[PDB]
């Protein structure tokens, strides 16, 4: 198992709340995100660098700001949507690309 936090490329990812956690399972292929707020188990595919994925999201009132909200919003149906996944040898961070630009980066750990 490994787990990623993003950093936003982007800005309609500016702000993004810090404390969402990406897990994926190896043995099982789950992949969660975890939060105070928000918490979703993903049904997904990922194929040839392209992953798209459903995460069933469960958010909490009031939590966040609308800027917030909105990019969570976005975050959300982007992944739905798809996005190219690009992997080094260097280390574990990822870039999530769409629409010829970076729009994220995940980078490991909390
Ligand atoms: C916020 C980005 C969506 C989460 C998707 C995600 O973390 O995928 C992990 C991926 O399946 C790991 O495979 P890779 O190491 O071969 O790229």
């Amino acid at each position: 198992e490994k787990e990623w936090h993003i950093v936003p490329v982007s800005k309609d990812y500016f702000s993004i709340p810090n404390d969402l956690l990406w897990s994926f399972n190896t043995t099982n292929k789950s992949i969660n995100v975890y939060s105070k707020c928000i918490s979703g188990k993903a049904v997904y595919s990922f194929n040839a660098g392209k992953f798209m994925g459903n995460f069933n999201v469960k958010e909490v009132d009031g939590c966040f700001m609308d800027a917030q909200k909105i990019a969570i919003d976005k975050l959300f149906s982007m992944l739905k949507d798809g996005v190219v996944l690009k992997g080094n040898k260097i280390n574990d961070t990822i870039l999530i690309e769409k629409d010829g630009e970076v729009k994220l980066k995940l980078i490991r750990g909390i």
